[PDB]
RNA sequence: ACCCACCCGACCCGUCUUGAAACACGGACCAAGGAGUCUAACACGUGCGCGAGUCGGGGGCUCGCACGAAAGCCGCCGUGGCGCAAUGAAGGUGAAGGCCGGCGCGCUCGCCGGCCGAGGUGGGAUCCCGAGGCCUCUCCAGUCCGCCGAGGGCGCACCACCGGCCCGUCUCGCCCGCCGCGCCGGGGAGGUGGAGCACGAGCGCACGUGUUAGGACCCGAAAGAUGGUGAACUAUGCCUGGGCAGGGCGAAGCCAGAGGAAACUCUGGUGGAGGUCCGUAGCGGUCCUGACGUGCAAAUCGGUCGUCCGACCUGGGUAUAGGGGCGAAAGACUAAUCGAACCAUCUAGUAGCUGGUUCCCUCCGAAGUUUCCCUCAGGAUAGCUGGCGCUCUCGCACACGCAGUUUUAUCCGGUAAAGCGAAUGAUUAGAGGUCUUGGGGCCGAAACGAUCUCAACCUAUUCUCAAACUUUAAAUGGGUAAGAAGCCCGGCUCGCUGGCGUGAGCCGGGCGUGGAAUGGAGUGCCUAGUGGGCCACUUUUGGUAAGCAGAACUGGCGCUGCGGGAUGAACCGAACGCCGGGUUAAGGCGCCCGAUGCCGACGCUCAUCAGACCCCAGAAAAGGUGUUGGUUGAUAUAGACAGCAGGACGGUGGCCAUGGAAGUCGGAAUCCGCUAAGGAGUGUGUAACAACUCACCUGCCGAAUCAACUAGCCCUGAAAAUGGAUGGCGCU
RNA sequence: CCCCGGAGCCCCGCGGACGCUACGCCGCGACGAGUAGGAGGGCCGCUGCGGUGAGCCUUGAAGCCUAGGGCGCGGGCCCGGGUGGAGCCGCCGCAGGUGCAGAUCUUGGUGGUAGUAGCAAAUAUUCAAACGAGAACUUUGAAGGCCGAAGUGGAGAAGGGUU
RNA sequence: CCUCUGGCAUGUUGGAACAAUGUAGGUAAGGGAAGUCGGCAAGCCGGAUCCGUAACUUCGGGAUAAGGAUUGGCUCUAAGG
RNA sequence: AAGCAUCGCGAAGGCCCGCGGCGGGUGUUGACGCGAUGUGAUUUCUGCCCAGUGCUCUGAAUGUCAAAGUGAAGAAAUUCAAUGAAGCGCGGGUAAACGGCGGGAGUAACUAUGACUCUCUUAAGGUAGCCAAAUGCCUCGUCAUCUAAUUAGUGACGCGCAUGAAUGGAUGAACGAGAUUCCCACUGUCCCUACCUACUAUCCAGCGAAACCACAGCCAAGGGAACGGGCUUGGCGGAAUCAGCGGGGAAAGAAGACCCUGUUGAGCUUGACUCUAGUCUGGCACGGUGAAGAGACAUGUUUUUUCACUGACCCGGUGAGGCGG
RNA sequence: GUGCCAGGUGGGGAGUUUGACUGGGGCGGUACACCUGUCAAACGGUAACGCAGGUGUCCUAAGGCGAGCUCAGGGAGGACAGAAACCUCCCGUGGAGCAGAAGGGCAAAAGCUCGCUUGAUCUUGAUUUUCAGUACGAAUACAGACCGUGAAAGCGGGGCCUCACGAUCCUUCUGACCUUUUGGGUUUUAAGCAGGAGGUGUCAGAAAAGUUACCACAGGGAUAACUGGCUUGUGGCGGCCAAGCGUUCAUAGCGACGUCGCUUUUUGAUCCUUCGAUGUCGGCUCUUCCUAUCAUUGUGAAGCAGAAUUCACCAAGCGUUGGAUUGUUCACCCACUAAUAGGGAACGUGAGCUGGGUUUAGACCGUCGUGAGACAGGUUAGUUUUACCCUACUGAUGAUGUGUUGUUGCCAUGGUAAUCCUGCUCAGUACGAGAGGAACCGCAGGUUCAGACAUUUGGUGUAUGUGCUUGGCUGAGGAGCCAAUGGGGCGAAGCUACCAUCUGUGGGAUUAUGACUGAACGCCUCUAAGUCAGAAUCCCGCCCAGGCGGAACGAUACGGCAGCGCCGC
């Protein structure tokens, strides 16, 4: 009493019942498995962020200073 | 709705199965009975109550309970359970951060005052603000009401990402603490394991589905275990009783007579031995493979047989009992039961295996493939199904994303083909080459001397090949990409990287449709059946092949009716709510049978076996002046072609072959003369000739003639057993 | 430039269905094969319980039967007539030992087979009479037969248990 | 096998026919195992008296070996107490 | 089965039962007996093999071998040591124990066989006998005989697939409901069938079952789960029945004995795995008295060896009848 | 001795086990865990007991660096030295080597040779590959340590890459001033935590021998042993071609090397059907079909003079026998014959038989097995059920119709029958050198088959006919009876036998074939239109049955109630 032994006939059929869906792009995906190395150094990076907060803060106000006084030359 | 008629349709259900009207099983008929239950535990969903709680038990207080074995109440209301905290094997430890100012050297470390208090990015239903319209019977003023709203905000839930905190663990480090300064205790930075925290969601009750444990959907073993009953059958022992015609053979002992010298021997009697013979009753049970075979009989009957004074037959009593007895041993017998009796219980024993499994409509609707399994008739796990949803989207003039497509870019490929004067391997032929050298020759003493030769090698060529070769190289095919998660500016952070710079991460602005076609998307939980498959196109491996076995690809059948294919799983057409009209497909239109009962068109073909439609149910090589087309070549007025009539020679016994071939078993040759012209000969035949026969030309007759291929129909090739099938009748 | 308790109405903002069991009613499109399997709805069906129908019932309940009348796609249902002779149903809830064609199913019943197979072992019966409703079979008589003293005869044992 | 003593009514029925198949009996011309797996089945033989008796042998048997003849009825004779 | 032949046992024994007993059977017995096996009267034989597996005999000369006991170190649990029973090993016997019993080459003044020789080999290498046997594949062996004809029968032959000596060989009168072959007789066995009898079957009166049963019942062909009563296309089809018949209903009978599957069994086997009654050995206990001596350690202790003793314990006898002084 | 422990022995006894896949199973293999090339249809992925192979290791260097070299092969040289020793020059895309299979990869290397080495070390996660996208193994990129090597850039945490390996439990070792060892403390011990090792190859991992013919149970047509299907290799039969054979001559008869077919009376494949059973070989008996024709009829051919013959055509009407051995099929032999052709029907035919053989259980022998047991090795003994149903067939009553009845008839349709041989004659003739040796027409008979019949012969005989005879019984005689038909002679009638006797017929159409006239094709041709002969064939005849088919004719209900036939209206 032997079997068949193998076989794929009825199967694309099957996985495409329900699509066969690409892989659900994100934005922001993780960095697991990314270089250790790298990893510590971007933290430390994101960790001292608020230091130079305040040089920032006013750095925009001045941009923003200078827009105002271009959009007021251009009207 | 009862009966009858007629036309069309129409095989018997249930079931296992790839496939059932089956020569697969179950089913004579009717009634009643008859199979997914209950308990427990879990999980998810839903409903209700209360909610950082919730809870009810268990107990108690209120009644003789009619209704009550209820109902009510309880600092027991919470002992306690679950929940509200984890993590570590454990000793144990145990979820906060930020900011600001000050003091220690701001040392991205240690200590003291103030403020905020569960971080941030992107997307987020929804709220909020709202420039601005848009009018009002006039020109302006102008509060009220809307409608829309560009633009901008707070942003639930939820998702993705980055930070943070707790426990375990590692690595590196530097400080704090005190009744006990210690092999004491506490913290920091950076990874990494945790069923964690990050303003709670549980508890109880109820219903549903699923999964289990239980007799566990209902029915079913062969077995296993405990405790009992039987030797009235039969097996063997023992006790005490009963039973066994008539004949044959004639053992020991005995007598007489005769012989013998003795030993003893003969002859005639008598005698009546024996698991002796015949043969009755008895006991048995050979053959007829007789009778019977739903019997007379759950083993009988008839004849024929074996034995019939002995290991004989036989009554009653008595002994041995179940892994035990008893056995002249056949696994025989042990109450119609024996390769382990019977009875009751354990027991509703177990069953991956048969069988069955009860009303209607509606909607959705599979699988026979995955990996694992003492797995291959079963499970597990993926897959395919359903159910419950949720989150968003906008036809409410104002859309994003997604796809069994295609387009434009761009990578991937080594199959078909092709190639072998390119590699690898195979392989033919000759040219050329003392390449090498040989082995065999012939002419050489021998000599790359001359001449050949065959070996391998080589120089150009040449024949033919490859699933496990290839320089080339398709078609079909597989990725990506075609924008707001995008571009373009400005600035900050780094313990990484570094002459300066990288690269990454952060803030803050500035810019909108970025190929075609279509479509509302996303997302989470429970989840059944299935896990025997088969069939066709094309591709494809094994095999002589198979209605064989095995893959790929799509589509079928299985699950599925309907028109066609006469008939039919699967072919072609087309996929079904119940009906009227119309129109089609694939198929048809002599009659069966709806439609050609067309003045249908043009050919082909006659078969003493005609032919007549995918799958398909049947023929080949090879033949045929049968007939019809082609193709190529001829021929012929220098009047042919056939049809009849006249000659077929010589050089020449040509040469090889003698065994005879002067043309003639065969073969190398193979030309000249006469010529009008005859082959050194097509055959016949001869031992060998001879003789005969087979061009070139005329005479007659009077226009086409003839050859070789080729492909259409038809025919030969063509033989099977019940009588027979283009479906039938038939048809020219 | 006036008020609908009155414009008279194709729109009426003063009040609003014949319609509105809002688990209702209504409108537009699209679609509809189905085993195994899943889910929904059943004013489908059975039996019992709490409610409820001032339900029904000897002026006839249940069941049974019906070439009667109807409804529903269907599960089913309702009426008429007959039969019967004592109980029974509708609605809202709850509960279940809840729906059969199959199981070589269980128990009971009934057919076809069929007036069929069959009533054939062991030689044998006949005549007259009696009784009697009735005689192939009883009894009596007569004849013809068998068992043929290892008996189909005459007596026990065991077993039966009144034969 | 037939009879007396004693006992029965033909074994759970009767009648009418006399087909095929059977069950149980018989018989068959000529041949005689040609039949068939095989003389299965049936047939031959059979009592008694008188003769006659092989191979072989465990000397006992084989042995009713085989093979032959006779057998009735009647009327007498002889022999046995 | 008689006959033959092995084997165990002198009774605190052999063999065996039993759950247990100062239990029981053999046994009211004693080797001319009890118990366990083979072979199978007589006659005549009974070859070789002790390598294998069994069984058995011996046993400080001795490898291993348990618990207890002895010593050792350790705080102790302990570890280590020496000691050392049967059993295995080690060494003898045993085949009327299971069983076993060869293969190459060459060789004789025609050829052929091979007496003879040469090897290689085992525990021996099949002896006497016997044979195509109830044992021989090839096989219907070859020769003879028996028949007209013989895969049969008999007699011979023997590199015998794969004979063979109490796994008994060869024989053999008598006997056999045993297996064959031939001959004589006899026959319906047959050629070749026929006729007769009785009881049936048949028809009737009376009486009266059963199995079986989806529905049913005329065929050919087709297709079809590849042999249809039903379907398609053809042939066709006429009530109700009687006696027969065995073609068909893939007729009935019985959930296939075969085969395969099942993680279903049972009977039996053993070199399966895991145990176990029984048995053999060692230890401790009931377990005492005396003598003697002997080693080992130590400078008394332990081991005890042998020889007595009787009081436990046992056995036998008896109507416990005379015992010791 | 008993009690209790210890070790041995212990199929006497118990319990249990005795894989899987598999073109049924078993035997054999391993396709059971891995790896290469192919299969594979140019992404990946893919099957079979597909193909070709490899694996259970090997390495202290064959691992890690760095340096330097260049390999196979060939040419040309050089004392001994030759095809091969050593040296030297040239060419050399790798044709070598790189542990092993193969594939890839590799030249100032990944090869060889040196120098120094232990990156084959310690430790987190991520990822890939198998994948369920779990494990194992194997690998990839990092990151942190501590090293190696190199001037350095770098490379290196095993082997250039693709295979070389193993869970829980238990053990063992290593590790930390580690945790626990529970009323507390110290110490041994044990228990944890973390990493290696001891193995499961049936490789995601039970601890495991047979036998059963004494067997059982659940099931299976998921699967064998028949038929039947498909297929036809194999067997059987038949073409085509034509090198040869046939003295000569390819083809009278043959036919190599090649080739194309049919057949399912061979055997295989295969497994669709049947395992809630389709009775498993042979023989007997009986019917029917096929033809691939042995004989018989009619014919063509010859290497046919005759006789004998083989080759072919129409053709299956009619035949195809008796025995010996064997269970046989098959085989062989004897005999006859005209001939002793071949098959099919579920390998026709078991409610038809038989049962000899296969194939239960009883037994023997050989070989095999320790044994239970085994043996397409031999032997012997071994239960063959049921029909009354339906159909089919056989015969038997009937049926509807015709007004009823009877008569004598016709005939639709079915069936169907004759067969072959000898002798005589032709005739010792044709033919032939002879040897030998036919035929047509006649005539006489016989075989097998069919249909009858009984005068005769035979058989039967229960006329229970008539004798005869046994045993018994009616007292005897006479007359009888009984003994399942007492026995036996003879035997009427009647059945009945190649065991007696009789009878068995004629046409038509044509087939194969051979011919006519005759074109096609100025001739020739059997043919194309036309015509002839023609047969065991076929159809009818005769012969049998006689239709839900008819025919002519007869009589048609006196009656006691009757009832009807015509005619006309
Ligand atoms: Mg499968
Ligand atoms: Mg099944
Ligand atoms: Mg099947
Ligand atoms: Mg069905
Ligand atoms: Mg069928
Ligand atoms: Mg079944
Ligand atoms: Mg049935
Ligand atoms: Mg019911
Ligand atoms: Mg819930
Ligand atoms: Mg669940
Ligand atoms: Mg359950
Ligand atoms: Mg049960
Ligand atoms: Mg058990
Ligand atoms: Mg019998
Ligand atoms: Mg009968
Ligand atoms: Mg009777
Ligand atoms: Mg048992
Ligand atoms: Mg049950
Ligand atoms: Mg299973
Ligand atoms: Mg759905
Ligand atoms: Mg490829
Ligand atoms: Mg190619
Ligand atoms: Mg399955
Ligand atoms: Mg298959
Ligand atoms: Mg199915
Ligand atoms: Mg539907
Ligand atoms: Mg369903
Ligand atoms: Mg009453
Ligand atoms: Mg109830
Ligand atoms: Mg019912
Ligand atoms: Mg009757
Ligand atoms: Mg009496
Ligand atoms: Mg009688
Ligand atoms: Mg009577
Ligand atoms: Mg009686
Ligand atoms: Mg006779
Ligand atoms: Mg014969
Ligand atoms: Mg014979
Ligand atoms: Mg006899
Ligand atoms: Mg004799
Ligand atoms: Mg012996
Ligand atoms: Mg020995
Ligand atoms: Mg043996
Ligand atoms: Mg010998
Ligand atoms: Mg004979
Ligand atoms: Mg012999
Ligand atoms: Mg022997
Ligand atoms: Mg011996
Ligand atoms: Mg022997
Ligand atoms: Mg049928
Ligand atoms: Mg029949
Ligand atoms: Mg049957
Ligand atoms: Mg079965
Ligand atoms: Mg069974
Ligand atoms: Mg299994
Ligand atoms: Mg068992
Ligand atoms: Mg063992
Ligand atoms: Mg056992
Ligand atoms: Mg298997
Ligand atoms: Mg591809
Ligand atoms: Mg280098
Ligand atoms: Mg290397
Ligand atoms: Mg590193
Ligand atoms: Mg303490
Ligand atoms: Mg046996
Ligand atoms: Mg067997
Ligand atoms: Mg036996
Ligand atoms: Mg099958
Ligand atoms: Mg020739
Ligand atoms: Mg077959
Ligand atoms: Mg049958
Ligand atoms: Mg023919
Ligand atoms: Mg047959
Ligand atoms: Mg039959
Ligand atoms: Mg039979
Ligand atoms: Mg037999
Ligand atoms: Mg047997
Ligand atoms: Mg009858
Ligand atoms: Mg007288
Ligand atoms: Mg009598
Ligand atoms: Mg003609
Ligand atoms: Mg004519
Ligand atoms: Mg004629
Ligand atoms: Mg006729």
């Amino acid at each position: 009493a032997k079997s068949k032994n193998h076989t794929t006939h009825n199967q694309s059929r099957k996985w495409h019942r329900n699509g066969i869906k690409k892989p659900r792009s994100q934005r922001y995906e993780s960095l697991k498995g990314v270089d250790p190395k790298f990893l510590r150094n971007m933290r430390f990076a994101k960790k001292h962020n608020k230091k130079g907060l305040k040089k920032m803060q006013a750095n925009n106000a001045k941009a923003m200073a200078a827009r105002a006084e271009a959009i007021k030359a251009l009207v």
